[PDB]
């Protein structure tokens, strides 16, 4: 899971992830807690990660693409937001393909 935490730190890095960085805050964007059941962000991953609460890398991916598949259900794709979140899930699915194939 190191490198489930690379790919984590690449990702809180980009340029396209700030939308993603920590949960929505549901009273700001309205609509969010309606429409999103299952609200995720890298940060939440992050606390998880380093307190050993991901047991496979399938764990941890599965979490990484609900905050896509979130923002897709969510946001236009022309949006900001949308247009952020399909950068960042092509980018984490690149890297995800170098360590597991
Ligand atoms: C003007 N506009 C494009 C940016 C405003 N803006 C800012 O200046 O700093 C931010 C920091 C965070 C957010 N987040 C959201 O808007 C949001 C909405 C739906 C959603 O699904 N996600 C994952 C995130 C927005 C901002």
């Amino acid at each position: 899971l190191t490198f489930c935490e690379i790919i984590l730190m690449e990702m809180e890095s980009h340029d396209a992830a700030w939308p993603f960085l920590e949960p929505v805050n549901p009273r700001l964007v309205s609509g969010y807690r309606r429409i999103i059941k299952n609200p995720m962000d890298f940060s939440t991953m992050r606390e998880r990660l380093l307190r050993g609460g991901y047991t496979s890398s399938e764990e941890f991916a599965a979490d990484a693409l609900l905050v896509f598949d979130n923002c897709q259900t969510f946001n236009e794709d022309d949006s900001e937001v949308g247009k952020a979140g399909h950068i960042m899930r092509r980018f984490f699915e690149s890297r995800w393909e170098e360590f597991y194939q």
